[PDB]
């Protein structure tokens, strides 16, 4: 399965706006929202994203 689909994505960015910043296993109820992506899948998935952000704020990758 391993690259996200568009609809794998959209899913994943309505996941962020049900479960908050604050939600404790925040991972694993956004998983549990995303067929097929376990808590890790979905926990790098967002990492991505915020560094993918910061290159664009910024014009280096974070480490």
């Amino acid at each position: 399965g391993r690259p996200w689909s568009a609809k794998e994505n959209k899913a994943f960015e309505r996941a962020l706006a049900v479960y908050d910043k604050d939600t404790p296993d925040r991972w694993a109820n956004v998983a549990r929202a995303v067929e097929g992506r376990t808590p890790e899948e979905v926990k790098k998935h967002y990492e991505i994203l915020v560094e993918d952000i910061k290159y664009i704020e910024s014009g280096k990758v974070p480490f």
